[PDB]
């Protein structure tokens, strides 16, 4: 080779309790890479596919810090709490499918909206019917089935 390649910031850290959960982590960088390369090299067709893998892949980090966490209970808040501030799980999203009336969410900035000064939310997160509801309002027709900033086919929990 020549020179070395390594590049990554880290403020504390981590207890031995994470050479349990060191390995498993690894292993989504090598996914991450397949999508994260082709951004790069390749890049014709097939590229919103591509991306919504990767932030598809941040639901099975959540899931695996959550399932030893939450139900194996094989680990301690320091390390839990380490991992969510090292870039590892989500607790806001964690927090959402806690809280009531959060059935159909697929990510974090995919589902939210503001009523003071403007409105950032997905059409994903708005259901069929409330859809249709906006093109007999402006004389006009609609159809959503997914939306661009994810792989998911339309999330609504009200409807
Ligand atoms: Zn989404
Ligand atoms: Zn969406
Ligand atoms: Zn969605």
């Amino acid at each position: 080779g020549g020179s070395p390649r390594i590049k990554t910031r880290r403020s504390k850290p981590a207890p031995d309790g994470f050479e349990k959960i060191k390995p498993t982590l690894t292993d989504f960088e090598i996914q991450l890479r397949d999508a994260q390369k082709d951004k790069s090299s390749k890049l014709a067709a097939k590229s919103n596919e591509q991306l919504w893998e990767i932030m598809q892949l941040h639901h099975q980090r959540s899931r695996y810090i959550y399932t030893l966490y939450y139900k194996r209970k094989a680990i301690s808040k320091d390390l839990y709490d380490w991992l969510i501030k090292e870039k590892y799980a989500d607790k806001l999203l964690i927090a959402k499918w806690r809280k009531t009336g959060y059935e159909k969410l697929c990510c974090l900035r995919c589902i939210q909206k503001n009523e003071t000064n403007n409105g950032s939310t997905c059409i994903c997160r708005v259901p069929r019917a409330q859809l249709e509801e906006e093109a007999r309002k402006k004389g006009t027709q609609v159809s959503f089935h997914q939306c661009v900033h994810c792989g998911c086919r339309g999330c609504a929990s009200t409807d």
